């Protein structure tokens, strides 16, 4: 059933609450081949709030910290999280619509709709409260020409170095994931569908998604016309922790656990990732030898070198249309809550339960490294 | 007057305690020149507090973090200072002593002697309280010969960018500043003369050190034999507020300003330093014409190719004997708190009041350009 009014057109950007803007916005671009783009803060008149806005592609990071001791909102979510997302913006059209329609449907607006104007145009905002200390900003542009937003000015410092690094050809965000507590995954999916019209797009359960000692289940949730696609997960049953139950652990509740950004060319992208200090998860040799020996009876055949995948540890699944190429990152903090993801797509707009299987099992093992597979 | 007992031999090492240890490590040796030395964390047992020690010549930071969400005691200092030094360790003999004596003239223990072993032999450690939140760990070696301290592993990950990147040459910690509020330079560097006898090296008031808008105060203290040297800041009469006090407003109290790291080849140490992205002030192009104009009269010799040092921005001050060449870099983080100095020094073990006038200078002009250099 089609939303009477209202479009989520793509997702607009990714906000972090970070300790440190500065140094984080630094290692997003070198690490992770990320420009800077637009900064705001006390040079620009922004006196409580900093932030460094980084591009890549489509996608927009912004990392925020606080500019003054004793921040209350600000400070208790960075004791309380560690550096992570705080919000997930989506361009709309119909802003008014999807804000009226998600509070006569139950959701908290946190700031009601307001227009911000510069030279460049007006842009329409409103926030909405999702998932434990995660908002939605919706972004309307009206008639706006401007690089990023009103109230951010050009990049304090153009770092010399990065243009003597390799590119790593990342294009825009596909994905975005919530773990949840325990018993939340319906609630926290069920938001998106009776506030915002949302559908569900994919589900698995702890039947599908296990190892030999801890499982996940997942629902994924997307707008009407499937440019915006986000997995929510909780744990599941097993003799051991579920990692989304560690997530929940050292996150202090329910919150974003990674973000997928999407390649053209996912070989390039992990070479120079790596190159440039990034490290992933691993996977057995012989997952790649099983790998070989089923792609002789595909559907599918798959163009990347299968020898040169391997080197790299990317993933394979694939249906009888097409397939999916998928890497995870390790945390991007000491905490085991954030990480990202790398995704290459070969005529399949969906997931698989293969590549959730292999990659739920690649995390597990850095769990146990870190010691939080314990028995339940 | 040369103590009875005891000696501070050197800085051990600075521990930082920030947001982000992994990404604040990875921060230092991309745009610094470190490389990872050892670690803590999940992985080694380590379960409340992560570290990621890194090293230059001598030089040894820790940056940590706390693990778990509502860490009371670094997660308020976190919020109260953001990202920055949370202590200064001293390589130490006879520590019962040193700590004996600073207990019976009034210091603070916050952590009795204590004796640490793995196979690589024994060391022994104090905690006392300077100023601020600021702490001193006495650090004994007791036939030790390991790469850094009982408690802690082979790095996490040896970055495979960090070889590719030109070598920053820096040595050693030369001195570290800690400014005060508003009466506190006498209390905070008395502490050091009681405590721990040291005693002072060299001061400048406000008559020496001022711009047409604002000025300091400043003691140094020093160990008997000199080889630990920490100027002690405090706000100072002028129009427009000190530097110091935006520090402090900053800061949230008494803190570290800098850390100077002393080099041997000052220009290669720049260039590389800024290949790799790091920030520094600016000096107007006066300052050079009349560098070398003053030179003419000098008794010593400037080795350096001035329009090496002209290029670079390093700022040059002298007595009858030797030089100094010094250069700050911009803030560390967006609070203007921490900043790091280079130091080279030809024949010339003290400091100089017409460097100390214009780096003084030359970050007056960045509070300005943060809106912080208000009329009093
Ligand atoms: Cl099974
Ligand atoms: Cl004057
Ligand atoms: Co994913
Ligand atoms: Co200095
Ligand atoms: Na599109
Ligand atoms: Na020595």
């Amino acid at each position: 059933a089609k939303p009477e009014r209202g479009r989520f057109l793509h997702f607009h950007s990714v906000t972090f609450w970070v300790g440190n803007a500065k140094q984080a916005a630094s290692f997003y671009c070198s690490k992770m081949g990320f420009e800077p783009l637009a900064y705001r803060g006390l040079e620009t008149g922004s006196r409580e709030v900093v932030s460094h806005v980084i591009k890549q592609g489509k996608i927009v990071f912004v990392l925020s910290s606080a500019l003054n001791p004793w921040n209350k909102e600000m400070g208790d979510h960075l004791v309380k999280h560690g550096d992570g997302v705080k919000d997930i913006a989506f361009e709309v059209e119909d802003c008014d619509y999807i804000v009226q329609k998600a509070r006569e449907r139950g959701a908290k607006i946190m700031r009601e709709p307001w227009v911000e104007q510069d030279k460049f145009g007006k842009v329409k905002f409103a926030v909405l409260q999702t998932y434990g200390d995660t908002t939605h900003t919706l972004v309307e542009k009206m008639n706006y020409i401007g690089q990023f937003l009103p109230g951010y000015e050009a990049p304090a410092f153009m770092d010399p170095l990065l243009p003597k690094l390799p590119k790593c050809s990342l294009e825009m965000i596909d994905h975005i994931v919530g773990n949840q507590p325990d018993q939340e995954m319906v609630s926290a999916s069920e938001w998106y569908l009776k506030n915002l019209q949302f559908h569900r797009f994919w589900s698995v359960d702890d039947t599908q998604v296990h190892t030999e000692y801890s499982s996940l289940r997942s629902i994924v949730v997307a707008n009407y016309e499937e440019s915006i696609k986000m997995p929510i997960n909780e744990p599941a049953p097993g003799k051991k922790k579920s990692q989304i139950q560690e997530y929940v652990d050292y996150n202090g509740g329910a919150g974003v656990q990674h973000i997928a950004l999407k390649t053209e060319d996912i070989i390039t992208a992990i070479r120079h990732l790596r190159e440039r200090g990034l490290e992933f998860l691993s996977v057995p040799s012989t997952y790649y030898k099983q790998l070989r020996e089923k792609l002789k009876t595909a559907k599918i055949k798959v163009k990347e070198n299968i020898d040169a995948l391997e080197e790299l540890k990317i993933l394979v699944d694939y249906d009888e249309k097409g397939y999916l190429l998928q890497i995870f990152t390790k945390p991007v903090q000491d905490r085991p809550t954030l990480f990202l993801e790398v995704i290459q797509r070969h005529n399949h707009q969906g997931f698989g339960a293969g590549n959730f299987n292999s990659l739920f099992k690649a995390f597990e093992e850095e769990q146990n490294l870190r010691g939080n597979l314990t028995n339940m």
